[PDB]
């Protein structure tokens, strides 16, 4: 599984994301941490997670899922977040058009203020179509999206679960 | 999605593997047919799935489980076959595919030698990967036989 690592975890890493073996979320942060343990601190508080760690699968806080015994899949993406404040991130989504993400952050309650920035409670999301992928014959558009804001990781993964749609 | 590309269509497309978009089978194999449309025919009998080519998720005979309206995640991994195969295996320890291996009532003909009903199936350690301060296991596995698609798979199965 990927694993993408923001914030303090990068800083302390200088990587922003990683492969790494498990078939359950705690398989794969055992490796991290077996690979990073400079992270073993931040992200293990005894044998079960941080308190005020956030680790998301798909978008998903994999706490209201099943913990470190979540069931992952080999291709599957975990991110990984220090404990929660405000800050920018960014991704950039393959076939997510501009007009569904639109779509979801009005459903949220989003307020258009120009083409492609939304303010949402805590959070201003600002996105960009970028060059297209191209995969034989098929061109795979790709969106850029950033994320800023005293609640920028709770939106940023919400948009993550909504592409995951 | 990812889409392994056996046989046929790893020649034909010159790859091995392919990231897609798609939230279900179907949609992710339209993807693939619009990436290399040479593949409609041999995937799609008009709106339906094609029934001389095979396809699993994660190991798993999609036929079994909602056809094309099998739901799949990001993460998700297809595995594709027209009508041998080896992947390299990532922290899949020997010890444990001899385990699943003689569950499935299979024989061991030597050291990293298994037959099973239908197949041959052939493993080895090869160099390890490396991330961090981790050292990561690689193990290749081949499989050859009359049912060597079908055992490839449920081995992948187990693997995740
Ligand atoms: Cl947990
Ligand atoms: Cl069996």
């Amino acid at each position: 599984p990927k694993v993408n690592l923001y914030a303090t975890f990068r800083d302390l890493t200088g990587k922003s994301q990683l492969e790494l073996p498990g078939a359950t979320v705690g398989e794969v942060l055992e490796n991290l941490v077996r690979a990073y343990p400079a992270l073993k601190e931040e992200l293990f508080e005894g044998e079960g997670l941080a308190e005020r760690v956030s680790v998301f699968l798909e978008g998903r806080d994999v706490r209201y899922l099943q913990g470190l015994s979540t069931p992952l899949s080999p291709g599957a993406t975990l991110d990984l977040f220090p404990p929660v404040a405000g800050g920018g991130f960014e991704r950039t989504f393959g076939a997510f058009p501009p007009w569904l993400l639109e779509r979801y952050l009005e459903e949220w309650g989003g307020t258009r203020e120009g083409e492609g920035v939304y303010r949402l409670p805590g959070a201003v999301v600002r996105f960009r179509e970028v060059e297209p992928l191209k995969v034989g014959s098929l061109s795979i558009p790709q969106l850029r999206v950033e994320v800023e804001g005293e609640e920028a990781e709770r939106w940023f993964e919400r948009i993550a679960f909504a592409a995951s749609r």
